[PDB]
């Protein structure tokens, strides 16, 4: 057969660091995926959304200005920003290939299951190798409910064609809420349909409300406490069947999204023909991302039970350790910095270090300082309603535990949050310092 | 009284209620209303009318690519938004000065109303220009006051001012001349990045004249004819409007210093480590006002108020001390700074390594359709720690202040690194940058 220094599963964040940090100290490398190689966030993800809300955040900036030195307000033409995304999409498969080459990496082409402990179904082949790494990420949810099937992935929703007239989004976190911006302001009909008493539980509420506020003057209707319990194809729509505490309600829509939780995408490898631990959260792994279990088996990204957020950039992180790990033996334990983390809405909220809850649970003593801000120049002169802020201070350190954010600009404000967390920097430290102004981050010392 | 204060600016309002706050009896003077050129005639009005810019520059970039139709700015709904802005933060001072027991008067020897300490915080003026026509030449404020846009407007200066109204009326639809004198525009700035804004300037439609000395402005009809002399020739202008962009000097040389003994220099009122006079003991200036180790923006003028109002309050026991005082020029693409230059690194033999790049291929200028996108990094090879960081392109205004907040805490290089940022955002860049 074919033996390998390292093998590979999936090639995404945590797949293409580790394939080329090994191959560049002159490992063998065998890389397979059974979709083009870029991962979720560079094809089906985080890039393509980005790409579309810009035409979004154009139009939005011209209604907020509207007779107040804006006169008319630019239309999204969906067909031709499908088009701008889609030549992003294409360009990065063949970069990742033409790497590859570059670096002595062999590309499989197929999906991939476990043999034996240190064997691998590619296609028809039967790749044995020293280390095996699952960066397989995570998969959407399948729905167990009839018409489950029916429910279009966010893959799809960054692949349409045409714009649907009405769109439902089953869910209740950052997917379904920047998705149904996105619908919105290219003019559909949008709900969404979330099963929990909150939308996005995990965020601070008193800046969540403001988020729901924004989204239900967009005209999108928030149906929460509702379970969908079945989708039914009525000509060319949807009937989508939603039970709450006692009623029983339908919604009709062009195309429904399933915008649920994303599992690992581990439980169709036979992980159990290989001895290797796993959870309903992912692959099992220690301090070295290592599995608990099988030694010559490291995980990396949504795929692995670890601390790190689902996050883009903490795949990287996972990848740079499992990859060390490998080249030169089991050395470096894994570092989680900040991990702020952002709801691609608008206005964007975003979130870095502990809620207040959190941080009374680990009994911090805390300091809180929550403020509604609307009436901020910074608000005001871009015209955005939703502006307010959240910090958690340890009183002991003066140093900040959390930062929470609603309003203009703040998926950039969240990283000095993040850097004052990483940099232990005192409260008065931040008060004193000289900000650029006028800007954003020049509210940061009005936030302590 | 205690205190008494010439300007309401940002350094007259910040030791007023800070001392008021204590128990101290207060008493201020302006001659304008309350609020002071940052508020009223300076930056916030300047953003408020930015603002209308952006929205047609970014429905353009994506021109073909999800946006069709190009929104024109209406000149006179912006005016009148900006003028709201304006109009209501004067009467807000009023109300802040009134409930801290504070005396409110509007008008222009050693200690001579007599006070026991003496603050100057009268900021900058324009530049009076003393060429044959000069008074022609219209004030920055007059652009921020303009009921009408003219058809063609013509900058004298090199600065961030004579760009940041350029960048404006070139957007909302008017021809646009800068008459520099200097050999380079901003020469402050990292050159290595500058000539990336003069590339984006003229593809607007702006014309840049370099080494050129303005001799004379004739108003000939509603129009102005500009006569500029250079190595080789006399060129000639002409503009419906002309402006003063050219520096301001230090608003101290109309107050009769030398009544007072006080030392100053044409950069301003001469201040010690405590912002006391290096002559008379009992005044203190704050600002544009004062020739102090701060750059002329509002942050450094309220930390220089901070530091007056303590030195008062409970006496000399506070040495101002300076953080990194991050700028930036309000163009599209906005130019920002922070720290060392190349050349200003050298200048004090620090052992620098230095990385530039031009990055209009990286996603975050691709997808914005943003073709300016460059940075120059200034690393201390000892300490691994950023002397100075400079920046073009989408956010450079809100990033550059990652790079000052990387600077004050002695951040090592490799900490910036492996540090996690939001994605996708321009701060993410940060660790491709270093
Ligand atoms: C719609 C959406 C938006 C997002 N937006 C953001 C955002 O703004 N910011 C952010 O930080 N994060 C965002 N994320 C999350 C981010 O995409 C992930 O955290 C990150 O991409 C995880 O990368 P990974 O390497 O762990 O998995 P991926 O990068 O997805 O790579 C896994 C790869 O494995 C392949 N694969 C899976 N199973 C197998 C198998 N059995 N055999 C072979 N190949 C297999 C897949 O085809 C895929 O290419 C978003 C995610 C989604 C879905
Ligand atoms: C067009 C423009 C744009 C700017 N943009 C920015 C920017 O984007 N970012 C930034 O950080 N900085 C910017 N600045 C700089 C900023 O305006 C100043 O640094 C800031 O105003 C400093 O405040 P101060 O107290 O020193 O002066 P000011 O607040 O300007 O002065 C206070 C007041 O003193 C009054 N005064 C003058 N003489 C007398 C007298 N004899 N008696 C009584 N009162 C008097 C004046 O009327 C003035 O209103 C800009 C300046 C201008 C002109």
């Amino acid at each position: 057969m074919k033996e390998y220094d390292v093998f590979i599963i999936g090639s995404g964040m945590a797949g293409m660091t580790i394939a080329n940090k090994c191959a560049s100290k002159g490992l063998t490398v065998g890389i397979t995926d059974e979709l083009p190689y870029g991962g979720t966030c560079a094809l089906r993800g985080c890039d393509p959304k980005k790409v579309i809300i810009g035409a979004t955040e154009v139009r939005d900036f011209a209604k907020r200005l509207k007779g107040s030195g804006i006169d008319t307000i630019p239309k999204v033409n969906w067909k031709d920003i499908m088009a701008f995304k889609q030549s992003f999409v294409d360009e990065m498969p063949p970069k990742v290939e033409k790497g590859y080459k570059r670096n002595g990496i062999d590309t499989f082409h197929s999906s991939a299951k476990f043999l034996s402990q240190n064997t691998l179904e590619i296609g028809n082949e039967k790749i044995k190798a020293k280390k095996i790494v699952i960066a397989s990420g995570s998969k959407p949810r399948v729905l167990e409910f009839e018409g489950g099937h029916f429910a279009k992935t966010s893959a799809d929703f960054l692949n349409l064609d045409e714009l649907p007239k009405s769109l439902l989004f089953i869910g209740g976190g950052y997917i379904a809420f920047e998705f149904a911006h996105i619908a919105a302001r290219c003019g559909a009909e949008v709900t969404i349909v979330h099963r929990g008493n909150n939308p996005l539980e995990n965020f601070e509420q008193d800046i969540v409300k403001h988020l729901v506020s924004a989204t239900k003057k967009l005209g999108v209707k928030l149906i929460l406490n509702t379970d969908v319990t079945a989708i039914e194809k009525a000509d060319k729509k949807f009937r989508v069947k939603g039970k709450s505490a006692e009623k029983t309600e339908y919604f009709e829509a062009e195309a429904v999204f399933n915008s649920a939780g994303r599992p690992p995408a581990i439980f169709d490898l036979e992980l159990e023909k290989a001895g290797i631990s796993f959870t309903k959260k992912g692959v099992s792994v220690n301090e070295h991302l290592q599995n608990t279990s099988n030694p010559i088996v490291y995980a990396a990204g949504d795929a692995a039970d670890s601390e790190g957020l689902p996050l883009t950039p903490v795949a990287v992180l996972e990848g740079h350790t499992v990859a060390s790990n490998i080249i030169k033996g089991n050395h470096k334990k894994i570092s989680y910095p900040p991990m702020p983390t952002v709801v691609f809405t608008l206005p964007t909220m975003a979130s870095v270090g502990y809620t207040e809850s959190r941080a009374r649970e680990l009994n911090y003593n805390i300091q809180v300082n929550y403020k509604e801000v609307g009436d901020w120049f910074n608000a005001k002169r871009l015209n955005v309603a939703e502006y307010a802020f959240k910090t958690i201070i340890d009183e002991e350190t003066q140093t900040i535990l959390g930062a929470h954010l609603i309003g203009p600009h703040t998926e950039e404000t969240i990283n000095l949050f993040a850097m004052a967390i990483k940099t232990k920097m005192k409260v008065n430290d931040i008060r004193t310092m000289i900000f650029s102004y006028p800007t954003l981050a020049s509210d940061i010392p009005h936030m302590l």
